[PDB]
C-alpha cells in the first residue's frame, strides 16, 4: 500500500486516496540507513509547462525520509514528522519516471537526516533533498 | 486561466486540471510583481496516510506560486522561470480547512528572484514556511 | 561583551578571543522577538579575494538567531543551538559594514525560527539566513 | 599559496594571513575537482563563548572549501565563482580538536555547481553538512 511500511494497524488515510497514491509514488527497498521509492511520470506528476513539477521530487524526497524513518521508530513508541526539506534542483524531467534514493546520515535522538538523490531513466542527477526529520514520542 | 495562474501564452502543455496543481486544487488569488497569494482546500488528496497534510504539498504550493510570480513578469520578456531551490520548514501540521500561502518577493536580481513563501492554517498560525530561489534564463526556444 | 545577553556568571570563552570578537561582531538590539547586530568590514571579515567571506554572514545571523533564542529560554532551564543556517547570497560588500536583523517568525517548545536580513550601508539585502535553533533542557 | 588555496592567479587583494580564512586558521589538503578537503585546529578564535566551535565556522569552512574547490577549475576558463546558498546542517558539537571538511562534487552546470560538504570531528563522527550552491559567471572584468 504503495509499500509504505507496515506498522500500524489502521491508517487515517487508504493509499489511493493520500497525494502519494494520487500521484503514484511507491517504496522499493527500506532499511533503517537507505530506502528507495520511485514514481511514473505523468499529468499528475507535472505542472502545466510539461515537466515533473518542483514539488514533486518535494514530496517524494518527504514521503522516502520520514516513513524510512517511521519504519524503525514507530515500534518504539515514537512518532516522526519532516521538519525541513531542501530541495534543489539540477535538472528538468519531462518524462519517464523519477527515482529517489534516501541515504541516512544521521539517526539522532530527536532528528534523523536523510540525503535523498532524485534520478531520471538515465540516471542523471535531477534534483537532491535534506531531509531533516524530527522525532519525538508518539501521542497516545 | 486554470487555477488563475497567469495567463502569458496562448496555449500550455499541460490542462489545469490534469496538472498536479489542480488535481491537489491549488488556486491563485492576488497576483503582483512583488507578492502573490494562493490557497487549496485540504481533501484527503492533500494528506499522507497519518491524516496531516503531506509536507510536499506545502513544497509545492510554494513552488508553483513563487515561480508563477516571476513568470507573470518575466514571460513577456522572453525569459523562462524555472525552481533552483525550495526550502521548506515546517512548524506546526494541519488536518483540515486550508491551506493559504503568501509569497512576498524580496530579491528580483537577472538571474534569481527569491521568494519568501508562508504557508498559514485557517486560524492565521504560521504552519510552513519556504525559501524559493528562482532561476531566471531566456527562453531556449 | 560584544553587547551579548548576560545569563551566566562565567562563560568558558571571553568575548574578545572567540571567533565573535576576533571579527568583531556586536548586537545593538535585543527582544524576544526581534534582534540586530552589525559589523564593521576588515579584513578579518574577507576572503582573499577583497569581499565580505560568505562564512561571515553565516556567523553573523548564526550568533544573533541564536544568542536571541539564549536571551529568553537560558532562565527557564533551557539551551539553545543552531540546527540549521541556510544562507542564501543575492550582492557582494566589498568595505563598509554589515548589518543584521533578526525576526523571530516561530517559538516552539523544541524549536524557534529566524529569519535573519544582513544588509549593507546603502541598505540593500545582500543576503538572508534562515536561522532554526534547537531548544532543549540545559544539562546540568 | 597561503591556506594552499588553489594557486590562479599572479596577485590576490586580500593575503591569506589577513583574512577570515588565514586568521581562524583553515587550511585545505587535497584539491580536485569532484572532491577537496580541508581541516582546522579548534581554538578559541574557531569557538562561541559557550566553548564550542561556531556555528558560523563550520559554514565558513564549507563556503570556502567549496568555492575555491570550483574557483581552482573555472579560473582559468575566465570565470568566476561565488557562493549564492550555504545550506549547513548540525547534529553534533565539536569542543576541541580538529574539524575536518571534505567537499564532494555532485553536480557540475554551466552556471551552478553543488558541493555535498561534511564536516567531522577528530573520532570521525559527522558534526555538521553544508550543502554548497556556487553561481559560476563570467569575469566581470
Amino acid at each position: 500500500g504503495g509499500n509504505l511500511p507496515d506498522v500500524a494497524s489502521h491508517y487515517p488515510v487508504a493509499y489511493e486516496q493520500t497525494l502519494d497514491g494520487t500521484v503514484g509514488f511507491v517504496i522499493d527497498e527500506m532499511t533503517p540507513e537507505r530506502a528507495t521509492a520511485s514514481v511514473e511520470v505523468t499529468d499528475t506528476l507535472r505542472q502545466r509547462w510539461g515537466l515533473v513539477h518542483g514539488g514533486a521530487y518535494c514530496a517524494l524526497a518527504q514521503m522516502l525520509a520520514t516513513e524510512a524513518t517511521v519504519a524503525v521508530v514507530h515500534e518504539k513508541g515514537m512518532m516522526a514528522v519532516g521538519q525541513s526539506n531542501h530541495t534543489s534542483f539540477f535538472r528538468p524531467v519531462k518524462e519517464g519516471h523519477v527515482r529517489a534514493e534516501a541515504v541516512r546520515i544521521h539517526a539522532g535522538s530527536t532528528t534523523w537526516f536523510w540525503d535523498v538523490s532524485l534520478r531520471d531513466d538515465a540516471g542523471r542527477l535531477c534534483a537532491v533533498s535534506s531531509m531533516s526529520i524530527a522525532v519525538r514520542p508518539r501521542r497516545d
